[PDB]
């Protein structure tokens, strides 16, 4: 088939720098937001044409293996990926999204849909580790790309695959959603170190939907009820209005 053509952003771990990773994340944001409350809001899923529903992230590593992740522009989340002659999809939430993803990678000979969604709860269970024990950085991403690639010929076990999804979703989707998490990956690249995310990152990730709702329903930025977030040391604090989150959250779900 001659599939529908979605925008494609490239990143390689070979020779990766703070700047090249920053350019990558900035490019992903720019193609995701094609509407600003106080912070850009991702396009409404309602009435969004199929030709504008997806973007593609092509990842390459030092071994010159390439995989292509497919991102939903309405929530910045990975719905599936292509490696060579195979395409793999998380289980869709509803019939409409199931139809939308039939338009991705349609020239691939083998299409596979998992029974599990791309959510952290199930991915962590499959990986056998929580996010707080899965290291992130250029090293983990290099390994994630290879693990994703070799799943198509059975060279990757499912826990490794699920761990590699958790790495990719955070270093791409969450970093695009939050300048704070983009900064977290920047720092790992600066020290050439790999480390798991701390509670401030993990709780920010868990709070994206609630933070988005609180901001968009706020009275001139003021929240109706406070949102609890975590500090780096695990202690909690309350967020009462959108202003403190401006340097933190870069994209909001509609
Ligand atoms: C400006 C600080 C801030 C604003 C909005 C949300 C959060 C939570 C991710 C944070 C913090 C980041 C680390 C903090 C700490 O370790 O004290 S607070």
């Amino acid at each position: 088939i001659f599939p529908k053509q979605y925008p494609i952003i490239n990143f390689t771990t070979a020779g990766a720098t703070v700047q090249s990773y920053t350019n990558f994340i900035r490019a992903v944001r720019g193609r995701l937001t094609t509407d600003v409350r106080h912070i850009p809001v991702l396009p409404n899923r309602v009435g969004l044409p199929i030709n504008q529903r997806f973007i593609l992230v092509e990842l390459s590593n030092h071994a010159e293996l390439s995989v292509t992740l497919a991102l939903d522009v309405t929530n910045a989340y990975v719905v599936g990926y292509r490696a060579g002659n195979s395409a793999y999809f998380f289980h869709p939430d509803n019939q409409e999204d199931a139809e939308a993803i039939t338009h991705l990678f349609t020239d691939v000979q083998n299409r596979y849909t998992f029974a599990f969604g791309g959510n952290y709860d199930r991915l962590e269970q499959l990986a056998g580790n929580l996010r707080e024990n899965i290291e992130l950085g250029n090293g983990p991403l290099e390994e994630a790309i290879s693990a994703l690639y070799y799943y198509s010929t059975g060279g990757t076990q499912l826990p490794t695959l699920a761990r590699s999804f958790i790495i990719c979703i955070q270093m791409i989707s969450e970093a695009a959603r939050f300048q704070y998490i983009e900064g977290e990956m920047r720092t790992r690249i600066r020290y050439n170190r790999r480390s798991a995310p701390d509670p401030s990152v993990i709780t920010l990730e868990n709070s994206w939907g609630r933070l988005s709702t609180a901001i968009q329903e706020s009275n001139q930025g003021a929240f109706a009820s406070p949102i609890q977030l975590q500090r780096r040391n695990g202690s909690k604090f309350s967020v009462y209005d959108v202003s403190i989150l401006i340097p933190i959250i870069a994209l909001m779900v509609y």
